[PDB]
C-alpha cells in the first residue's frame, strides 16, 4: 500500500532531551523551561527497584544528589519534587530550545511519535499507537527509560507518553507527563502482565476509508447498522466498541467519501462475520488498526 | 525488545530546510553553509516542465530571480550554478545550524531516513530503502519536491537522496546530492516507468534474524542449502542474489542467534516455495525487505 507509519519531525523534542543520574542509576529526562521531568525510578538503587518506597527514598535525597546533563554539560539542580510517578527537577537554566508545548493524556487508538533515547542522546524516531490494554508495541532497549512520545499540532508539541518499562511480553508501559500510568501498572521491577488486547475499531474504520479514497471499495454493502448493534457485535470479535468521540473523528473521512459512518460500520460488521474470503484491502489480507482518522487524512490529503 | 521501522532523529536536517521560489514555481531546498541545493526543476514555468532545456532556462535567469526563504527571513542569492539535476544557489549568509555532513551515493537495498517537507517546512520523517530498480516507495505529496533522504553516523549527516518526482505507479524518483538520478529517469514532466523490481534478499534475511531475536521462530527449519543452490531459487522468485559479502555482514546476527546464515537461507527458500500459509512474522503478512543487517543490529543491540 501507499501508507507508511510516519513520525513527526523530532527536532523540537531532540533539543529537550537530557540525562538524569542518581548514584549509578541513569535514564533520560525532558528539559522544558527550567524544569527537568523524568521517571521517579531514577532514585532507586538496585535493591530498591523491586519494592520501592518512593516517599522514603525521595525524603533522603537532596538537590545535590541529582546529576542532570545536557550532553556533557551539567545543569545545576535547585529544587526537586515528585508528581505521581514523575520526578520534577528544577534547574538554574531555562532551556533555550524549549518549544511551545502541552502535556496531554491520550486514549487507546491514538498514535504518537516516539523519540527513543539512550543516555540522553536521541537514537531513533518511530510512530506507534496506544493499545486498548494500555501498552504500546514499541521498540526500546535497556536504557530507554524516560524517552518520550509526542504529537505536533500548529507549532506546539503535545507530550503524551514517558517510557518507564518493558513488560514480560516485550510490550511497553509508561505514564503521561503528569506521572500517571496508562493502565494498571506500577513503577516497580516486578512481572506485571498486560490484559488481553483488542482491535482498535475506529482505526480499522479509518483504514477502510483510506481504501475507499484509493478506489478499493469492494467491501461496501447495501446495509447499515445502529451504533449500539455494531458495538455489541464488535465485542464478540474482540474489537473495541466505538465511542461518540470516535464517530465524530470519522466525520471528515465520511464527508470526503460520502459514506456514512454507520454504513462503514455495517461493512466492517460483514467482514467480521464473514471474513475476507480470500480478498485483500489495500493489498493486504490484514486490517490495519494503528492509523487514526487523522493519520489517514494527513497521508492522503496533507 | 520490539521491532519497528525506525528513522534517524531529523533535527539536524530540519535546521537546513528552506523554500526556494523562481517565478511562481516553488519547492524545498537544503541550506548548508552558504549554499542552497534544490532540484533544478524550480527554474521551469508550467510550460517548461513538460520538456525543459535546462541550460537554456538557466542562462535566462539572474540571481534576483531566485527567492529563498528560511522561515520569515529571505536569503539573498549572490550566485547560481547547476550540477546535473541540482541547482546550487550561493547566498550571502551561512547557516549556523549546518551539521557536519557529506554527500554520498547509496546502493540498491540500502536504507535511509526521509524528511518530507512542504514549502520549506518539515512535515514528517520515515525510513525507506532504495529499490533494486532505483525507485523508492515513499510517502510524498504534491509540494514535496526537494525533500532529502539521509543517514546519520556519529554526528555526521550523510545526505544520499533529493526527491524529484512521483511516477505514474505511485513510486518515487530522485537524485543524489550531485544531481545524478538514481535509475533511468529524467527531470521532465512526462510519464516514466521503472524497470521490474526485485526483492532485497540480504534485507529479508536480516529481518528474519530480527524475528528470531524477538521470539518469532515458526519459520525455522533444519534443511540446509549451499549458497549457490539458494541463489538459483532466489533468482527464480525475482529475489536479488546473495553474495559472500552479504553472508559476511549477516555474521553478527548469525552469531547472536546461533542460526547459520545458510540455515536461514534454507528457511527463506521454504517460505518462497511454500508461502507463509496465513501466518505472520513480526506482525507482517509478507516478507519485509527494507531493513538492512546494520538496521537490525542497531535496533536489536544498540
Ligand atoms: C546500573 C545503572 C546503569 N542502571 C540500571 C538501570 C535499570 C533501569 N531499569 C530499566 C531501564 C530501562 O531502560 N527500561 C526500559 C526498557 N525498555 C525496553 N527494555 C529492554 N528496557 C526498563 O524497563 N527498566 C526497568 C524498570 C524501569 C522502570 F521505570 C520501572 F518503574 C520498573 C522497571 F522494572 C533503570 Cl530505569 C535505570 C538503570 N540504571
Ligand atoms: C506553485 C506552482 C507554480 N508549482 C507547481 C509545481 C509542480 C512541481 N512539480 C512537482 C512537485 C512535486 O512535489 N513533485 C513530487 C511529488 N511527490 C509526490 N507527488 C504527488 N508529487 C513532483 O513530482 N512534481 C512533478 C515533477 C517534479 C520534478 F522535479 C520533475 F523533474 C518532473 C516532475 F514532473 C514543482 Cl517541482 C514545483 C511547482 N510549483
Amino acid at each position: 500500500s501507499g501508507f507508511r507509519k510516519m513520525a513527526f519531525p523530532s527536532g523540537k523534542v531532540e533539543g529537550c532531551m537530557v540525562q538524569v543520574t542518581c548514584g549509578t542509576t541513569t535514564l533520560n529526562g525532558l528539559w522544558l523551561d527550567d524544569v527537568v521531568y523524568c521517571p521517579r525510578h531514577v532514585i532507586c538503587t538496585s535493591e530498591d527497584m523491586l519494592n520501592p518506597n518512593y516517599e522514603d527514598l525521595l525524603i533522603r535525597k537532596s538537590n545535590h544528589n541529582f546529576l542532570v546533563q545536557a550532553g556533557n554539560v551539567q545543569l545545576r539542580v535547585i529544587g526537586h519534587s515528585m508528581q505521581n510517578c514523575v520526578l520534577k527537577l528544577k534547574v538554574d537554566t531555562a532551556n533555550p530550545k524549549t518549544p511551545k508545548y502541552k502535556f496531554v493524556r491520550i486514549q487507546p487508538g491514538q498514535t504518537f511519535s516516539v523519540l527513543a533515547c539512550y543516555n540522553g542522546s536521541p537514537s531513533g524516531v518511530y510512530q506507534c499507537a496506544m493499545r486498548p490494554n494500555f501498552t504500546i508495541k514499541g521498540s526500546f532497549l535497556n536504557g530507554s527509560c524516560g524517552s518520550v512520545g509526542f504529537n505536533i499540532d500548529y507549532d506546539c508539541v503535545s507530550f503524551c507518553y514517558m517510557h518507564h518499562m518493558e513488560l514480560p511480553t516485550g510490550v511497553h508501559a509508561g505514564t503521561d507527563l503528569e506521572g500517571n500510568f496508562y493502565g494498571p501498572f506500577v513503577d516497580r521491577q516486578t512481572a506485571q502482565a498486560a490484559g488481553t488486547d483488542t482491535t482498535i475499531t475506529v482505526n480499522v474504520l479509518a483504514w477502510l476509508y483510506a481504501a475507499v479514497i484509493n478506489g478499493d471499495r469492494w467491501f461496501l454493502n447495501r446495509f447499515t447498522t445502529t451504533l449500539n448493534d455494531f458495538n455489541l457485535v464488535a465485542m464478540k470479535y474482540n474489537y473495541e466498541p466505538l465511542t461518540q468521540d470516535h464517530v465524530d473523528i470519522l466525520g471528515p473521512l465520511s464527508a470526503q467519501t460520502g459514506i456514512a459512518v454507520l454504513d462503514m460500520c455495517a461493512s466492517l460488521k460483514e467482514l467480521l462475520q464473514n471474513g475476507m474470503n480470500g480478498r485483500t484491502i489495500l493489498g493486504s489480507a490484514l486490517l490495519e488498526d494503528e492509523f487514526t482518522p487523522f493519520d489517514v487524512v494527513r497521508q492522503c490529503s496533507g
